[PDB]
């Protein structure tokens, strides 16, 4: 009963377990490459495993590990 061409909009659902995705979890992704998954299924990676991106395999962005950005490279020492 309108004249616009896209009249509604669909909710985004976890790829990874298949869920209804809340508003905060929208752009909640563990990974910038966009695997992005719920709370249930990051609850899981960043705990029994390596808090690893299973899409591009990169470390999730918020000190997964420890993180380096580039401390002494050959350890000049004394
Ligand atoms: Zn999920
Ligand atoms: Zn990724």
């Amino acid at each position: 009963m309108s004249r616009s061409p896209d009249a509604k909009e669909d909710p985004v659902e976890c790829p990874l377990c298949m869920e209804p995705l809340e508003i905060d979890d929208i752009n909640f992704f563990p990974c910038t490459c966009g695997y992005q998954i719920c709370r249930f299924c990051w609850h899981r990676i960043r705990t029994d495993e390596n808090g690893l991106c299973p899409a591009c395999r990169k470390p999730y962005p918020e000190d997964p590990a420890v993180y380096k950005p580039l401390s002494q490279e050959e350890l000049q020492r004394i």
